[PDB]
RNA sequence: GUUGGGCACUCUAAGGUGACUGCCGGUGACAAACCGGAGGAAGGUGGGGAUGACGUCAAAUCAUCAUGCCCCUUAUGACCU
């Protein structure tokens, strides 16, 4: 009864993944270690951790209703929490050009207004080349930090302009902050100046 | 800096230019906003500074005001070592 569902959820998550590459998101797909130990906290193994179609099924549907969330806040002009992924720093970045201009990779762009999209094209152009690796990784340290902040700075590495945390509020407090404020706003309609 | 000297550059004292997110767009209600993008000595409150109608609350404080209610009065007074 299930699997005609799940089929429409993959198809819908490849149109939100096709819509966020295209909008220039940057796919940071790195190879982590996944420790796998016993009940008794032995270590049984080291694997690479893979990211399968279901996890990234999740991931999309996670990351639109995240959008959504925050984009409806942002129009709401009431203050908020929101996910935020600054700029790259231009000194920073500016290095990781010259550097890739060592392999031959050419970027569209200045350090100091480069669109995520042009970073991505590297990403896309040293996939399963040796270099890809270490491009990646140099790419990486160029980028900030992203970070919970009460304004609407954009996030640099989905290529959006409105992003929060919605999605989590077991495990991240942030997430439970904007659940009080969904219901305070919208359910209670408090929007008084002193709240 | 002496020794003149209008003393340019000082300096000092005004006066006056001066900056306005104004220009100018990316987004978007061609909106706002924000990203800006230039000019410029300097930037978005050019930056720090700056503002009453009914003033008003056992605010705060009986050393605020109270003497409160004190009191000692050749002494709950001053002078000396």
């Amino acid at each position: 009864p299930l699997v005609p569902m799940f089929k429409d959820m993959e198809r819908l998550a490849q149109i939100l993944r096709d819509k966020r590459m295209d909008r220039g998101a940057v796919d940071f797909d790195f190879k982590e270690a996944k420790v796998l130990v016993d009940d008794e906290g032995a270590v049984k193994d080291v694997v690479i951790r893979e990211r399968s179609v279901a996890e990234k099924l999740i991931e999309e549907f996670m990351l639109v209703a995240n959008e959504t969330v925050a984009e409806h806040f942002h129009w709401m002009n009431v203050p908020f929490i929101y996910r935020i992924h600054e700029e790259p720093n231009a000194e920073k970045l500016q290095k990781f050009l010259e550097f890739v201009t060592t392999f031959g990779y050419v970027v569209k762009g200045t350090a100091g207004n480069i669109h995520p999209r042009a970073l991505q094209s590297i990403l896309d152009a040293v996939r399963d080349r040796p270099e890809e690796t270490v491009i990646s990784t140099v790419m990486l340290r160029s980028m900030k930090q992203a970070k919970y902040d009460p304004q609407s700075l954009g996030h640099f590495g989905l290529s959006t302009e409105f992003y929060t945390h919605f999605t989590s509020p077991i495990r991240r407090y942030p997430d439970l902050i904007v659940h009080r404020l969904i219901r305070t706003y919208l359910i209670n309609g408090k929007v008084d100046e002193a709240t």
